[PDB]
């Protein structure tokens, strides 16, 4: 029957013989075990070593495999994705389906994974009760056999499939045979932008339930007006024979204290003309002054559901963690426990660079600790239901969750082709309904989502309404079809900008400020996706947070996204490197578009993370005189693990510092008057820096964790003292080819044909490997390249405009080169024009003034043609011969910062190893810039002025020519880029120009000055 | 849904039609056991969606109905909304689960009386005059079924019409029903006689209740 | 496969290979005939005399019936309810289900009506275009074969079930 029916090519068949979905079960036969959440003897894991064999199609699987192990098969760990074991290639595609679009058909060549397990079943399990097998995740469709007999079938890669094996199992030795298909009709609803894999990638288990059993249970909590009283309402459903002696007891535990209890026989209230549910009962428990759940304080209670005889025999117990909270939308605002939320969120895919899409506790816990340490309070399950442990962990650590159905049909044309088709409604409804049935008891889930990028179809409306009837406790959102359709309680656009309209036909992305006030619109707006963190990104992030804080109805959003989807490959010498689309022979592919994370695959932060942490701070600061006003953005907690550390410094030199305990009510204020400050001796700018420090460790942070910070300029005393006059005076030496300047051991050489400083000496040691030259270009960022699909050569992209204007191939044509001798200095004057095909793009006019002290003052004025695309930078570069261990600077840091991503950086004296001055973006680009720099020290060199710089062993040229970071090689000496001016990086999205006007170099005329000397 | 020709005839002769999905689960306990169950949503949706897809061009069809006597389940609410998105041109009604649920645009009770309340638990049948003005209620009331014409019947029919005429929001209803469901049998002499439940050896049966 | 699957005991399978639903079609190839609602030569009625045989259960239907008329079969009018021909009794019940309430299961003794028709198709229908069959009402579920080959399955007694026969038809007698 199985090969004939071809169930994996029929959206009308999404399962066979599959059991009903339900909340997590353990079937404890001891109530105390249930309470403490200790392991259950009735829930066994079948994870570990399985047997596996790959096939090109299901028609190639031999019948013998149903009964006997195949000799050609290997022993593999389960859960796993079979691509991660090397059996076939993972595919990275974004929108375009990895298969020909021909619903409901898949390719005849359909990679088939044959999994099998020989395992033991105890006699005790088969004498009584029910033995079921649970597969938490199988991608993307599968048939199941037990001891050679067919059991069933299932689709949906991201929710558990359960089968009753009671009549299939024998005492002692049993064998499972699972035929997993890579492609099925289910794949048409699984077109998420991520690695396309397959296999048994989540936990497998055996559960024993009694014949008379808890088959379902729902927990609700409702409150009076000020949350001083709650009612816990637990609806419990049974299966098996109805008996008058049967009871359910639901008891509520706060630690080891029972706070509430209720017991009742089965038989619900009358529902309609035919009576009520004889197989259900609802328990109502009164709770006075409940401890409320939130991400700020994740207060949890324990609910234990006992099924038992009246006279006291426990049949079984189920249990869950209960968080008392109310989620409602009122008057256009999303409220949690009566208070308006501000969502500091992030999208998070389930991705591991070694294990692919298999999730583990350690990784999960790691992710949560980093999110909370970086001031996130919410996560979106983009774009499928997660591993069941994720929710438990979010309940316990405190994160607001958006639980999202596994429905994405992005590659369809138009996007709603299937979601508007009533024939796809059954397949879609199982992906929504079974999610809700599984996760409805987790306090951390506050919002349901109908899926991702599937346009808007009538099926969405039907399923929106289904959730609303079944679970009134949670708002429902969905972005497709324009982010504000009738299938969403929340305006939830992706990549809508703060002030800029993007008026696409049918599905415009209005400026979020404008969107709120469109005629008739009243809903809250929370971006489901914003600030695309692809490579060197997150420019303009502060602009979002400013608008979120000013507008009540702008209640935040979810950054796209948490972690790069790079996978580990190994080179000829067994050395690991990070791979993206195309690196596995996968084609068509979308290259590096799988890497949009705030963190690297191994969870090392990108520089953007610190920008996110800073803007998402829960404490706001204003300064008036010597009074710091701290304002709390917490809604529920007092600042009871917080102290303020303040520091005043003069150009990096500490003058005063102290600490004050923070004592701020949620939403409240505190004034801190700083003590009288000592008057600075020397000249320069005083800077105030404040840091909020957590003295005590928490479940999510170490003692001393810095949670917030801010800087201000205080008094400035401008230097009026002239430099001490020098006795020495530098000598010029002229030839037709050179101007040579000499002063003691120091020597400068200007080439008279090129017009640049070609060499410089200290002692008799050369300092340059490449002349000092103007630079108007950068190795293009992912945002500059602005493609989301490998096939779209966009002429509007910044990189393409720079290329077509000739910025990268413009040649310096000398206009002027003269020398002059002054009373105490030699003065070199130069002018260059940069030209491409008869057009002058840039003109650079310079003076180099070398005096008796040993200092060279470089004055640069630049003209930029108004009709050429604004240049990426305006500065100078050279390759220094010296390689030093350290880089020391007075400017913004310590991390990489760009003009539209520098709010998190602090002005101070920073000192890092050279390697920390390069950011290892997997796809290489301009990187490691630091802005607001007044002084830079590298070996014997010092530069002074007001500039931006990067410094590393890689030229802008190498960076733009090398596709992968691991293929880079340290060049001889050190490449220095010193910019008077640098363009923003953008990032509102990564596939259209996104650098805001105020960060574009459009002023036409530019001036900067630098002083180079030896220390 | 009826024979296709019925709609053509109603279009041409002139009759307002309520087109009703082939969904009735009266015998379930409670009546919404299947209709509240997500596993039955697919079978249910096909009965609604394929009706609309077939009959939506007929001018005679003025109202869509989600079926008959299947309590009120969440599937009803989903299918209600599906019609409203796909075809805003017609109101959707459905009597199950109390005749005034969230799955109906029209208060459509069966056998609610004119002046006398029948306060059954959960699914009461208010006096139709009283029903209209319950706190917050704004919808029109058209009885999906009234005046059960079983045998010697239709006493008090005039009471309904007086009420329909006096109250703007009392907009009529549908009598139950048009034709006796009696079948022809033949005695020993080959002579025809009208038969009802039980006369075919059918058991259990409900006797004359088919007429 | 058809007996082993028991699609009539699975509310997840309400049809197999059934075409999408739509408003009434006649495929006129002349505009004036369409305007005036006159008959279409592309819409043929299969109403009239069919062959019918009653069985106590689907398991009792002999495989020979797929390819050959059964000698024991009678000639009856279609459309018809087979209770109205005397084959088994019609049942009058109001609320209480005529079968034991045990979803999705039905009685193992499940009266089965085996209908068959030998019919001719025009030559030009076989070389070009799409020929579908339309069943306006079948109570309550059915499997369909054409020339011994399985076509599909359908439920819901009160709406049309349509199947593409284009690949199943042969020259002359079907
Ligand atoms: O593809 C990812 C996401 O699923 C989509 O909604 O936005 C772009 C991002 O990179
Ligand atoms: O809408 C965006 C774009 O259309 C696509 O190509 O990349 C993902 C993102 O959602
Ligand atoms: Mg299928
Ligand atoms: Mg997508
Ligand atoms: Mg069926
Ligand atoms: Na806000
Ligand atoms: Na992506
Ligand atoms: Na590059
Ligand atoms: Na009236
Ligand atoms: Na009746």
């Amino acid at each position: 029957v199985v090969l004939q029916r071809r169930d994996w090519e029929n959206p009308g068949v999404t399962q066979l013989n599959r059991l009903a979905a339900h909340p997590p079960f353990a079937s404890w036969r001891n109530s105390e075990e249930a309470r403490t959440d200790r392991p259950s003897q009735q829930l066994r894991s079948l994870n570990g070593e399985w047997r596996f064999a790959w096939f090109p199609a299901p028609e190639a699987v031999p019948e013998s495999w149903l009964e006997c192990d195949l000799p050609e098969a290997d022993t593999v760990v389960v859960p796993s994705n079979w691509q991660m074991h090397g059996y076939d290639a993972p595919i990275y595609t974004n929108v375009t389906y990895p298969i020909t679009v021909n619903p409901p058909f898949v390719p005849t060549e359909n990679p088939t994974g044959c999994y099998s397990l020989t395992f033991n079943v105890d006699e005790s399990w088969l004498q009584e009760g029910q033995t079921r097998i649970i597969f938490d995740g199988v991608n993307s469709a599968f048939h199941l056999w037990c001891n050679g007999r067919w059991v069933g079938y299932g689709q949906d890669s991201r929710l558990p499939s359960e089968f009753d094996l009671s009549a299939f199992l024998r005492a002692g030795e049993n064998r499972l045979a699972v035929m997993v298909l890579r492609w099925s009709d289910g794949s048409y609803l699984e077109d998420q932008d991520m690695w396309r894999m397959s296999g048994i990638f989540r936990d497998v288990s055996l559960l024993h339930k009694p014949t008379t059993q808890i088959s379902d249970f729902h927990v609700a909590t409702r409150f009076n007006d000020d949350f001083s009283r709650a009612v816990l309402e637990a609806e419990v459903q049974m299966c098996g024979e109805l008996r008058d002696y049967l009871r359910v007891t639901v008891s509520l535990w706060q630690g080891e204290t029972q706070v509430a209890s209720g017991t009742a026989p089965f038989g619900g209230e009358i529902i309609d003309e035919r009576g009520g549910y004889a197989d259900r009962v609802t328990l109502r428990l009164n709770v006075e002054n409940p401890k409320l759940w939130s991400a700020e304080i994740p207060n949890l209670y324990r609910a234990v559901v006992e099924l038992h005889t009246a006279d006291g025999t426990l049949i079984e117990a189920e249990a869950c963690d209960v968080g008392f909270r109310e989620v409602r939308i009122e008057n256009g605002l999303l409220l949690l426990n009566g208070k308006p939320l501000l969502i500091r969120g992030v999208n998070r895919h389930e991705h591991h660079p070694l294990h692919g899409q298999v999730m583990d506790e350690q990784t999960m816990v790691q992710d949560i600790l980093l999110m909370k340490q970086n001031n996130f309070n919410a996560v979106r399950c983009s774009h499928y239901p997660n591993h069941p442990l994720w929710y438990t962990l979010c309940d316990r650590y405190g994160l607001y969750v958006v639980d999202e159905a596994n429905i994405e049909t992005h590659g369809m044309v138009p996007m709603n082709r299937l979601t508007d088709d009533p024939r796809w409604l059954p397949a879609m409804s199982e992906r929504v309904t079974r999610m809700v049935q599984r996760d409805r008891n987790h306090p951390s889930v506050i919002i349901w989502s109908l899926g991702s990028e599937s346009g808007h179809g009538a099926n969405h409306d039907a399923l929106y309404r289904w959730i609303k009837s079944v679970d009134p406790s949670r708002p429902v959102q969905y972005e497709g079809g324009g982010a504000d359709t009738t299938a969403t309680d929340i305006i939830c656009p992706m990549y809508a900008r703060v002030d800029e309209d993007q008026p696409f036909p049918a599905v415009p992305k209005w400026s979020i400020k404008k969107w709120l006030s469109l005629p008739g619109e009243t809903r809250p707006l929370i971006l489901c996706e914003y600030a695309h963190a692809m490579g060197n990104s997150l420019g303009g992030f502060a602009k979002y947070w400013q608008a979120f804080r000013q507008y009540p109805r702008l209640q935040g959003g979810f950054v796209w996204d948490w972690v790069d989807q790079s996978l580990i490959k190994y080179d000829e010498n067994g050395n690991p490197w990070s791979a993206y689309g195309g690196d596995f022979g996968d084609t068509p592919n979308d290259r590096q578009f799988c890497m949009n994370g705030l963190v690297f695959a191994d969870r090392t932060p990108h520089p953007a993370l610190t920008e996110a942490k800073h803007q998402q701070q829960f404490f706001q600061f204003r300064l008036s005189g010597q009074t710091i006003e701290v304002t709390s953005e917490y809604l529920f907690r007092h600042s009871d693990n917080e102290l303020l550390h303040w520091m005043v410094a003069l150009d990096g030199k500490p003058l005063a510092s102290g600490e004050v305990p923070l004592d701020v009510a949620p939403q409240g204020k505190q004034l801190i008057e700083l003590p009288e400050l000592p008057q600075p001796e020397s000249a320069g700018q005083l800077w105030l820096t404040v840091r909020v420090v957590q003295p005590n460790a928490t479940a999510w942070s170490e003692a001393g964790h810095i949670s917030a910070w801010q800087q201000w300029r205080l008094a400035e005393n401008l230097s009026v003292t002239l430099p001490a006059a020098s006795h020495a005076i530098p000598h010029l030496t002229t030839s037709e080819m050179d101007f040579c300047i000499e002063l003691g051991n120091k020597r400068w050489q200007f080439n008279r044909q090129s017009g640049f400083l070609s060499q410089m000496w200290i002692g008799d040691k050369k300092q340059l490997l490449t002349p000092l030259r103007d630079q108007f270009t950068r190795a293009p960022l992912d945002n500059d390249i602005g493609v989301s699909e490998a096939t779209r050569i966009d002429p509007n992209a910044w990189v393409e405009r720079w290329k077509a204007a000739g910025h990268y191939q413009a040649e310096a044509a000398l206009l002027q080169c003269t020398a002059d001798t002054l009373a105490d200095a030699v003065l070199i004057t130069t002018a260059h024009a940069w030209q491409h095909q008869g057009k002058t793009l840039f003109i650079s006019r310079k003076t180099y003034r070398i005096d008796g002290s040993g200092q060279m003052a470089i004055t640069v004025d630049v003209e930029v043609a108004s009709d050429t695309p604004h240049p990426a930078r305006i500065g100078l570069n050279c390759q220094l011969a010296q390689v030093a261990e350290r880089v020391n600077w007075l400017g913004l840091g310590p991390q990489e910062n760009y003009p539209d991503r520098l709010t998190a950086a602090c002005f101070d004296r920073w000192d890092l190893p050279l390697s920390d001055m390069y950011t290892p973006y997997v796809f290489p680009s301009e990187n490691g810039l630091r802005c607001g720099t007044r002084e830079l020290n590298y070996g014997p060199h010092q530069w002074r002025g007001d500039f931006q710089f990067n410094i590393s062993r890689y030229s802008q040229q190498q960076l733009m020519e090398t596709s992968h970071r691991h293929l880079l090689h340290a060049e001889e000496g050190t490449w220095l880029n010193i910019d008077g001016f640098h363009m923003g990086i953008g990032g509102d999205d990564s596939w259209s120009p996104s650098v805001s006007a105020e960060f574009q170099l459009s002023a036409g005329r530019y001036h900067y000055q630098l002083v180079w000397c030896q220390k």
